[PDB]
């Protein structure tokens, strides 16, 4: 038998334990087109049709962006774009309204409601019109059978849409 | 009615979605004492008694370290230290053995098994002995009623102990 | 050495593995009062004030119901009731409107929006009025600092309110 | 304007909220073979080779059992069986030892340690031998690239093996 004394310098009294952390993935699409018809006399939208290039997704992370293009997500080879078509604008007051439209993700289509908030109507520097509105709402992955392989535990069924638009008159 | 054109520069076609991520919290205790009796003739431990100062926890994050001291974790005011007392060493061969001891966390005591791996026995520079062994095993939070308020979902019931010792002879 | 043959009848080649499952807790309150003022000429609400007895919660499980009364949930001893006061009804059409009100949970108050859906206005059997409407919306635990000890991982931050009312005229 | 009174009988003041629950999936395999060589003079295993028919899995649920056979789990069409081959038994005492062997799941092979606990050696009714031992240990899905598509969040990386054997002498 013999007696020893730790050498605290080259000793580590260590442990490891696993925990979960919830976090928000934020994202936009860098490339999209839209047709916007709006009547500033009445603060009503008349037509709003958006097309978004799935390839232009950005979640400040190049490897996840790539992964979003694959079979378990968007399938951008087969379905390069997502589209929104307004079907109905129901005015609440001049600042607020309920927008109903058809969202299409990887060829699956559902009618959604977005909350229109008109944050400012103006005549610009040059005397031609501008507008600044937002569109906000929550869609469910499951309504669109989006990423069905991924559990609703790992990744939320709820996606929150925040569309922030500034926009100038035409021609 | 009027027609607008997005100003892509001050437009954000955005979304937010929540996901979970699993991660390992790694940690040690910076301050502890131990009594080590070991027989290099037979590669058997004779006595191993450790006392650890809960206050000296380190998980490379000062606010979590603090939080670990509180009622929902260690309760360092009431129970400043955790202790391990070897009760039995069962040799497998000269490199490996099964250690049984009594672990005490916030005044609750359970007998645990650690896997002893002797990574090297030597006479040092000066002709006085050294040893380098490891102690590894898994304990359950629930066996010790540790952090009972925290769910086994958020934070794993399993803690993995990795004790890495280098140690020199006495007097 | 000797050779054996399993007795499959008293042998179990077994395993255990842990998984998570997401599920909806559904609930109502069995006891509450309300004051309802509604104008069937215009399909507008004028006043809607609800008081709910937290003690009357029902989630088809007596031990959870009890637990909901405690410090980590409602604190029914200190705060026996939750209240909603309408502040604004904004008509969309005769079937739909946006209700804004003040919800109070354990003494914390936030303005919320509920989606009013009028599912049917009538003169009853006896020639006195009835109505059937629904109120739907999502509130965040965190907005009300409700159950702050419970993680948003274990239990969702989002609560979905589904108020389904049938109601007859007064006196 | 008009005043109404709830009809509590056809009113529901309701809510829905999502929570997670952890649970153990328990399972065995109903059909398997083994070769067992054991020396009761010394309480040492000499040979232990097991083959398990993946098709015979049982987790008291027919739809999960089926699902376990598919590409995202066992792939029973391509790999109908899992095998264990003992490579080393290291005696601790007559009741306990450390078994090292090669486990093969869907064609991937890893050396694992199981804790042998001999719960009883005997001469039977007829004067021919019996034994009752258990084999216990933890394996990681990831070590075998098992169910790689399923997250370690949803389903634990750790599987706990509990093999409970009773067994009679040969010929």
């Amino acid at each position: 038998m013999k007696e020893y004394t730790l050498d605290k310098a080259h000793t580590d009294v260590g442990f490891k334990i696993k925990h979960l952390q919830i976090s928000n993935v934020k994202g936009c699409f860098k490339d999209y087109s839209a047709v916007i018809d709006f009547d500033p006399a009445s603060a009503e939208f008349k037509k709003l049709d958006v097309t978004i290039k799935i390839a232009s997704v950005n979640t400040e992370n190049q490897t996840r962006d790539n992964h979003l293009q694959q079979d378990d997500f968007f399938k951008a080879k087969k379905y390069p774009d997502m589209t929104f078509t307004m079907k109905k604008y129901e005015k609440i007051d001049n600042e607020k309204g309920k927008m109903t439209g058809t969202l299409t993700i990887a060829g699956v289509s559902k009618d959604i409601v977005l909350d229109a908030e008109i944050g400012g109507v103006a005549k610009g520097k040059d005397g031609k019109e501008k507008i600044g509105f937002s569109l906000n709402g929550k869609i469910k992955r499951s309504d669109f059978k989006f990423a069905t392989s991924t559990s609703t535990i790992t990744l939320s069924d709820d996606i929150n849409l925040n569309i922030e638009v500034e926009a100038n008159e035409k021609e």
